[PDB]
RNA sequence: UUAAAGAGUCAACCCUUUGCUUAUCUUCCCUAUUUAAAU
């Protein structure tokens, strides 16, 4: 039956960094500065379901903010994102397994998921909530001593475009077998003089803080997790609720509460040990099991 | 009975800026100048209730002060509002219960809405106490290249205008569903020469310092929850007490100790589980409800 | 209530010897978000 071995796991093949906060104007984006936390205090009312008496009392709580000075009305966030080939090549197990799961697979066409991938950074999808407010995002992209240049909207419905097309297949390419290649992504915005920015939060227990904010040094960043989710949101293979999400087994929206790709003979295990065992699959079963292999994990119990 | 999810929360629809103060003149409101705070010593008696054998004692206490210089008679207070749509759409869980709020709401009109958060900003009601002791108010509210000026009086009562539907029309046009629109106030008031300032405050424990002030990089200025607050001071929607509170799930005003909408089949969570269960509720109803989801929080448990 | 009765006392060298020891891959993966006037 080829069963999978109780050990097996798989590398991350997207590797993403911490990304960085600078506060620039649109006219003056050579020089920056950075960006401070620090931290406040703020009072409010108590506002809890079941607990009508003690809507009198009072709440103090201690926050972090983070804001551009009021003399820069432009926020640029830069990081490096790596690309890096040898997929189909288990860590943990694999003698006949991961074989005959890479002769099922590779026949598949990498151009869409490649496509997606740099779309899902040149439209701006990667900076989460810090977009709303803003009347024009710019992406830059340096990769191979050339620079590119998007405007582009509409960061749903991933569209055609002649620009995303040539790092697309050059990023193909590099999937199917290669060495690495890398890109420095640079976003521009306009949100204006005294906005808010929105860092990346972490799990803290109890301390003197109710809500502190992820910082390098002082300066306010991104969890490299947290860029790396937002590309991978490819997953529009399944039957119904467009608006796509990540891909992952089960593939399920912790936030929502929902968990699509259930028990119902559509599945990460369920299609590996069928593409092992004789039958194969279709198009867009291949482009979700590729884009699951190209993302990490165990797989195995 | 389509209970409320464990998550539950929305985030805030309405963006404001740390206003910022300078001390100008009244014809000469071109040029500004920063106003400092530093800090004094004040000497006193011991007012205190129940204790008559130590009111003989002296009282030394270390405060900070603010005033406008003796070179200006006019003080101007800028800052910016964002309004951002996309409202009816929780974060935090909701995929039944969001959605059948959405399909019960919007029977109704934003109008209302609208016109009183353009009406509390133009009024002046945003300027807190330091109102006091200026014989004429202006506001210059500027959105989409338009500016206008106000002078309009009669804070309470809200009443009919010409220039304030013209924004209004607009807002109601971003609350059902749109993108962002930012709007940029300043305030010019008459306190006079030398009259001194009231900027917000801060929650200190013990120190050397009684009762210190918010400043920024030296510069006197204001809590952005301050002027978010009194925005949404529209609530003349309940049995009595006019000259209305802020919209607050079980709405309460902890300076005063009492709790109006307090457990008398009145509550906002109350009406949540009543317009999806069957029973819609009424114009005013909607308009509290929809008033309290634009304000963020988190409802569950 | 097998009731009634009764001095165990004295004295002491445990000494001597010793090699524990050789080898080693812990690997893969991840959204912490949601608010509020200083008493």
């Amino acid at each position: 039956k080829l069963k999978a071995p109780a050990v097996l796991a798989y590398s991350r093949k997207i590797n993403p960094t911490n990304a960085l906060m600078f506060a620039v104007n649109w006219s003056d984006r050579d020089n920056t500065t950075a960006v401070m936390v620090g931290t406040k205090t703020v009072a409010g009312t108590q506002s809890v379901r079941g607990n009508p008496n003690d809507a009198d009392k009072g709440n103090i709580q201690t926050v972090n903010f983070a804001n551009l000075p009021h003399n820069k009305n432009t926020l640029l966030v830069k990081y490096n994102v790596k690309f890096v080939g040898d997929v189909f090549k288990a860590e943990l197990g694999g003698g006949e397994y991961s074989n005959t799961l890479q002769t099922a697979l590779e026949n598949t066409d990498f151009g869409t998921l490649a496509y997606r991938y740099v779309y899902n950074i040149a439209a701006g999808r990667t900076l989460w909530r810090n977009r709303v407010g803003a009347e024009s995002i710019e992406t830059v992209i340096t990769v191979n001593d050339q620079t590119f240049t998007f405007s582009d909207l509409l960061v749903n419905e991933f569209d055609e475009d002649v620009d995303v097309a040539e790092i697309a297949d050059m990023v193909a390419g590099v999937l199917s077998g290669e060495g690495f290649v890398t890109l420095k992504v640079e976003h521009y915005m306009l949100l204006g003089e005294g906005s808010e920015v929105f860092p990346s939060q972490e799990f803290v227990e109890n301390s003197k803080l109710s809500k502190q904010l992820f910082d390098l040094n002082g300066q306010a960043a991104m969890h490299d997790q947290k860029i790396g989710n937002a590309i991978r949101t490819i997953d529009t293979w399944y039957e119904d609720a467009t608006t796509p999400i990540a891909v992952e087994p089960y593939g399920s929206v912790v936030r929502n509460g929902v968990a699509y790709r259930a028990g119902n003979k559509t599945d990460l295990f369920t299609l590996m040990d069928g593409a092992v065992n004789g039958k194969s699959l279709t198009e867009e079963d291949q482009m979700f099991v590729t884009a699951n292999l190209i993302r990490g994990g165990v797989f195995g119990g």
